[PDB]
């Protein structure tokens, strides 16, 4: 509401947004990664 | 086509259309009544 019935819409750059959410979401999952080696390689030196 | 989705789409004077067609469609059933009457009165004048 109030757009009546179904409308279409058009999103700016989504080939380049998708590019860089690609990249972005690749840096975070190689953080998650490294953060969880560095968990277990403390936990090693704890041991 | 090629109107996106569905649109809505405003008439003109609905309610005085609708007063104007209820007027010619009973005259026009009058005319058909009387010209049913005129082939029977026909008929009988036949027999």
């Amino acid at each position: 509401y109030p757009c009546p019935n179904t409308v279409d819409c058009f999103v700016s750059r989504p080939t380049e947004k998708t590019v860089f959410t690609v990249f972005m979401l690749a840096a975070s999952g190689i953080c998650i990664i490294l953060n969880v080696a560095e968990v277990v390689y403390l936990i090693i030196r704890a041991c």
